[PDB]
């Protein structure tokens, strides 16, 4: 019965975001992976390639899917028959923002937000500060799953 | 099934508290607010009248139960099959603190710990913050359950 | 003779806004809002729009006025006599580059920067978060002047 | 007719206290330094002894005027006929308790809070920081009043 | 040439601080422990106990040494002849409080502070929560050096 | 050997930064400062101006030098035979930002991270925040080095 949607742009994901939806799927019936995608702005991955990217690492997760969309999460939420959000905190999240944001969204639709902080270990990934490292040759292969770490290499050569 | 634990001093329950019971409510299946006292620091309430207050203010929760407890928050939570925490935000929360006893409680435990901001109508309550200004005649009566004021009131008279 | 500056970019206001103007018109003898003027972005309102918004938000105000401005803010105090400004704090406000240029602006033009909360009711609205709601079918009608919500209906339709 | 009052503790009054002052004297009709006595602790100075000091440093601000209280800051407020209190902001402000209160305050009293950030020369001395201090034979000179000073070194010595 | 002084109480020393302890002597020619003690507060461990437990966790650094001290810290670094702090920031540290700190000891002692984070891994121990979770029978043996946690237990039996 | 590097734009270097540059360049055997250029964003000085700047503004640091550098901070670390990082904290600064790549950077390549805050008379100051208020007049003069204050009016006139 019970249910939570785990949103993000996942371009790419990283083991900070497989953590959170390790946890969310642990405590919620069902878990939906919501791929947010701005059609307006193209990021390094395809949406097909993120889900691919998504799905291949939570293969041991036989309660979460994963679904892109765009426009509000509280209509994705809803139009499921859901009305929760978990949300990983890391170093460096706006919390302030999420914050308002979770308060907006209560707000038009009553959806309730919850946060979870990642495990240290992958406290301090980002899907952009990968990217960032990864471009000029850093190591973060620790920080992503397998599903990732290549094909982000390929992308930047 | 799924569960979570809500734990705090309730000294006496507020409408923030409560908002956050709600919001376990409806998305575990099952909820337990732990009443956990401190044999150091005696409250305003005796632990009893605590459960009787949150009792009261959560007549509408079938699947939300209260109970006392002691000693480590993890093994309330253990001990009853559960391994997941909500905490409620609110204006004046120490949240850095809480991130420290969400990294540890995970740690030591295994048990999850999830945020979620109350409403912001009851975001800046709170147990002391309430007697304190119900102490020197201030009207916090749309911040508490009705019987929680009235309640209040009799301690003070 | 006591005076403030409210400024802001208010495209458009809110009621977050307005709860501050009406303060300061409340505590100060005469307030200015100051709508500060971008060399892009661009708006979604003009800058006469804003200012009649605003203007027609503030009708039972009558010691407050709205002037547009370009420059420094400082100098659009000082050349009006003044040297306090009033401005609002809300979940997500960038506080400490607020406090940045606050220290900043005393040091330059010796004016004071006097910051207060929203109202936890419109706490979590801005000027931002209302158009990306409003964009795409939010409802934030509880959030804005009637007027305003009106016109940003019409400028999305 | 404008007023505000500043309130605190003072035991004893530092420069940033005194610049807070300053700029509150400048920005409003009429100032009350509100010296709040606790039920312990008992300071280092008496109550007599802090209004002094107070007095003695402000005696450039004819419209300021100090006075002690108990209970509620907003009632100290109210029956001044005032609804505005000016609080400092320094290095080390539990500032997410001062919007706790500030909220509070609003809600049962109409009482406006507008926080200012003190000199950046005077925002990281505090009545506790410096006693402690001074206590160790460490200089706090540049950081008080003058006739602070030299008290304060007699209740050492 | 070069060197700091690592401060704190240590009661008991964590591997939280021995990461900071490790990277300080990694950076400076010299590195002192200093053990602040208040006359008036006893703790678990007695100095002697606090400086053995540390110098057995930190035999494999040559350039280490601990030694106790009371008062003012800027004269315990200043009597050495150094004048830089080396201080540990972890989930929970109240860092406006450290920043407070270390404004007031460059002021009056010319003394600056280096501000390090300590590893992910041991970012959520500290001395207090550690000795809180083992009273109630929590299991931080991964979170103490070899040279702490039995004693530890002791002192608790 | 002890060293540091110390990282950043520098467009242009201010007191906040020379103040940063002063304390390293005292604690540490070597210091060299990284003028970090971006090939996309092409700031309002040279490469070879902004290093012209830092040299006459650390004229009387015969331990620290001055080198552009591209790509990997931590590579321009590494390949200088240090690691360790020496970054200044002042009113504005993205802290929680700086945490992370401090904690990425220490992962990827072993390199620590040190956090210094600026003194209270440098901490507002910013070279975005100085070049914006220069722009329009502003007078940031007891903010910048007296040479660089020269160039900044000659980029504008």
């Amino acid at each position: 019965m019970t249910g939570a949607v785990c949103p993000g742009s996942f371009d790419p994901v990283t083991l900070g975001h497989l953590d959170v939806f390790e946890r969310a799927a642990a405590q919620f019936d069902e878990v939906i992976v919501a791929v947010l995608i701005n059609p307006n702005k193209a990021g390094m991955f395809t949406v097909d390639e993120r889900i691919e990217m998504i799905r291949e690492s939570t293969a041991d997760l036989p309660n979460l899917r994963v679904e892109s969309g765009q426009g509000l999460l509280v209509d994705f939420v809803r139009e499921r028959g859901l009305n929760a959000i978990v949300k990983g905190l890391r170093t460096g999240t706006d919390f302030e923002y999420e914050l308002q944001m979770a308060q907006m969204n209560k707000h038009i639709a009553g959806v309730d937000t919850f946060f979870v902080a990642t495990a240290p270990a992958y406290s301090f990934v980002s899907s952009s500060l990968a990217k960032e490292v990864a471009t000029y040759g850093g190591d973060v292969s620790a920080l992503l799953p397998a599903s990732v770490h290549q094909r982000l290499l390929g992308k930047l050569r």
